[PDB]
């Protein structure tokens, strides 16, 4: 494969199919010219809920109505990931079934990949960037929603030190949706040899995109692992959350996700 | 007249999505150049030798049970881009895209099958070989078995005289099924099957003036291929625990899970 050509194409996806790029953020968080309305207690919020940014569960309290937003957020990244990976050279040969074994074990991954674009150390975009939530009112909410949440936050400062651009993060997503080792998957060699032309697209762009940058491409390798382990916590947190909180309800396609992981 | 347009949005995935179509199909069952006829084994091995066209050769009922195979896994391609040219169905998450073509392939195939088939056997090789019912009933059990029930469901049902137009109509609605185990979006599943089968009802009035109470002689014939398929499973079932050293191929052995 023309690696140069293959990589503009899945940049080209990413950018036709993730409306919020980092490049969008960045300008967004540095003040670029509408700025965002910044959610920082129950007052505003209410006042965001109303308009002034922004179908869920009726409202019972503050923890849970995030906890509903958070699912709302993911289910929609979860629609933009399957789209972006149908556009990937050859993910659509696969068997539809490969393809669902692909997205459901890697979605989290690229989900809290991407994370980091709409995040700085003080909060997060929100409402394709018209809200700004803030990392200490996250933390205020009870357990066990805040404990969720915080661990994002700590990956995402991380990896923005990385200094990522949206043409690298588009091959970073393929790689992670591109894995051989998910349970269950069909044509494990098939899967395999599109990751190893993705990860040889990848090293080729950072030689290119950062040329100074040393141990670039490693560090991301080790990205991806953490991610793993992420997801891992991540899961075992939301079934815990599933058993105790019984009154909270799970979005039925998170459910899904969620099922045999361990 | 909004089911008029969505009939012919079905119709027109079919057209670009299935690789033989009843109508090609009829042509050549009724006669430039014949299928070459496949009717025992030294004219299967003709056919192989290139007359007409897997796993190291056995013998011939498994030889015959790998095509077998081989057939169905392109089907299920097929029948998997069909859908995803529906709309409706591309709107689906994919996890209830897939428990769909899981539990729909199977009755869609064996509808479809009928295109190619008459009394008397049925086409292979994108209509190239034709190969005989008496053939197929040669094979040694478990092999024959399997495959004559799907010649006494073809007969019958190509009596009923549906053209490309209707089985469009008809295959769609065997994969929006909102009844397959584990669905997710069972209710837009069903509505999405609601409205197939009500653009169904109005094209057979328009394409089948005469023909008396066909809409739910369809609906019949969709009940009876469910129950042609719970057989075939249990028949593959008996197949995979009896005969150790014939392999199934990884798309199927999904399929049937369980
Ligand atoms: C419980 C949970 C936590 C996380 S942490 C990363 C975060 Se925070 C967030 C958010 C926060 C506040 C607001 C609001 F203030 F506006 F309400 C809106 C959005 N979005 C994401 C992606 C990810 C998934 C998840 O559950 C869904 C799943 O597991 O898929
Ligand atoms: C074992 C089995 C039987 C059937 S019966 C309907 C038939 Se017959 C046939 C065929 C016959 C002869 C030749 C050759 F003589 F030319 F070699 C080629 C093709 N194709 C189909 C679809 C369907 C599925 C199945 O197993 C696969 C599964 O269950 O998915
Ligand atoms: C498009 C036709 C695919 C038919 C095989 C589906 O097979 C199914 O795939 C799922 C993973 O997607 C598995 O969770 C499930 O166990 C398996 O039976
Ligand atoms: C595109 C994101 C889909 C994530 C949910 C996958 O969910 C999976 O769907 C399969 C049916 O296809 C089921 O067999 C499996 O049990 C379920 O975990
Ligand atoms: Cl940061
Ligand atoms: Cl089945
Ligand atoms: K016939």
């Amino acid at each position: 494969a023309d690696l140069k050509a293959f990589s503009k194409h899945i940049y080209n996806a990413y950018l036709k199919n993730f409306n919020m790029t980092k490049k969008k953020a960045r300008s967004i968080l540095t003040g670029k010219a509408t700025a965002p309305f910044v959610i920082h207690d129950i007052e505003t919020l209410w006042q965001a809920e109303k308009g002034l940014v922004w179908g869920l569960p009726p409202y019972k309290e503050i923890s849970v109505h995030v906890f509903y937003r958070c699912q709302c957020t993911t289910v929609e990244t979860v629609r933009e990931l399957t789209e972006f990976a149908k556009s990937i050279p050859s993910f659509s040969s696969l068997f539809l079934n490969d393809q669902v074994t692909l997205l459901k074990y890697g979605v989290h991954e690229a989900i809290f990949a991407m994370l980091a674009s709409i995040v700085n150390k003080d909060g997060l975009l929100v409402a394709n960037g018209s809200g700004f939530v803030t990392r200490e009112f996250l933390r205020s909410l009870r357990k066990p929603f805040s404990d969720i949440i915080e661990p994002k936050f700590e990956f995402a400062v991380k990896f923005n030190a990385l200094e990522l651009d949206d043409s690298d993060l588009a091959l970073f997503i393929a790689a992670i949706i591109l894995c051989g080792d998910r349970p269950g998957l069909m044509n494990v060699p098939r899967v395999e040899a599109i990751q190893d032309t993705i990860l040889r697209a990848l090293e080729f762009h950072l030689q290119a995109n950062h040329p100074d940058a040393q141990y670039l491409f490693p560090k991301l390798l080790q990205k991806m692992a953490d991610l793993r382990q992420l997801v891992t916590e991540h899961a075992q947190m939301m079934q815990r959350i599933k058993k105790t909180e019984t009154e909270t309800s799970l979005h039925p396609l998170l459910q899904e996700i969620y099922k045999d992981m361990y």
